[PDB]
């Protein structure tokens, strides 16, 4: 636990790009959460991750399951824009869910869509880190991390990063919105509350190249190399990334421009064993060139 608690930032920074701010506070909750330095009954971490969308708020949440507990079937994920009806009892769910697994990321989809009902379940993982379900027998939440999403402060966070004002005067700025739709108890029960901030062309850019490492590996194992124009990269920056969707397309994208082209080339045997893939931007999408 040490080791890895210690390691926490790297290991995260293996999958999550860019948002820094986000890694930090969340490991160093984790820390300051394990060494005994909060209340025993309390969750080990209770976060509140605001931003735009597609970002790495989700992707964070499961890089975490996985590297904090080996595993990314350590999430539970609760899409709240759906619980609008009977929300209550169909989580005394989630009582279960954390009963088999004590130690689990639980993710909350956005929270603002959740009614007050919810919140006073939520509120009460948030304190003394447990909850009594439907039966009667309470379980144990001591061992989770709660990371709530929401984009109550989106608009405004994006507005402060553009005309560039003072980290300081966004999150305040931002805080002010929270006090609106979301009661004192539950804000100030919260370990941390992250930003998330713009994935920049750059980080887009940035995930197109740690895609592409998946693929490169895969052709490593035929010695085959695969190299990449700014343009081409720059083009699946483009197609990959969506202001609604975010980064999702991207993978799709990589697999239709990219990957079922230079799949059919190697069928082919236009792409040999050991060959360096020359992969640059043409009219409508990319080409394929074997160097001599």
């Amino acid at each position: 636990e040490r080791e890895k608690l210690l390691r926490l930032e790297e290991e995260l920074h293996k999958r999550v790009v860019g948002q820094d701010e986000a890694i930090r506070a969340v490991a160093d909750a984790i820390r300051r959460a394990r060494a005994g330095l909060k209340d025993p009954n309390r969750p080990i971490g209770s976060f509140l991750f605001l931003g735009p969308t597609g970002v790495g708020k989700t992707e964070l949440a499961k890089t975490l399951a996985a590297t904090l507990f080996d595993t990314e079937e350590a999430m539970i994920r609760i899409d709240m824009t759906e619980y609008m009806e009977k929300h209550a009892v169909s989580r005394l769910q989630l009582t279960e869910a954390v009963r088999r697994r004590p130690y689990s990321v639980i993710l909350f989809d956005a929270i603002e869509k959740a009614h007050p009902d919810v919140f006073n379940i939520l509120l009460q993982i948030l304190d003394d880190g447990r909850l009594t379900d439907s039966h009667g027998r309470t379980v144990d939440f001591r061992n989770t991390v709660i990371i709530l999403t929401s984009n109550l402060g989106s608009p405004l966070i994006l507005e402060g990063l553009q005309k560039g004002w003072p980290y300081e005067r966004i999150r305040d700025e931002v805080f002010k919105v929270l006090q609106q739709h979301f009661r004192p108890e539950f804000l100030n029960r919260l370990d941390e509350i992250v930003v998330f901030r713009p994935l920049t062309k750059e980080q887009i850019r940035q995930i197109v190249e740690i895609q592409l490492s998946y693929l490169r590996a895969r052709l490593a194992e035929k010695r085959i190399s695969l190299e990449l124009t700014e343009a081409a990269k720059d083009f699946l920056a483009e197609r990959g990334y969506d202001p609604v969707f975010g980064a999702r397309p991207l993978r799709r994208v990589i697999q239709r421009e990219l990957e079922t082209p230079l799949a059919q080339k190697i069928l082919a045997g236009e792409v040999k064993e050991g060959d360096r893939v020359q992969v640059d931007v043409g009219p409508a999408g990319l080409v394929f060139a074997v160097p001599a």
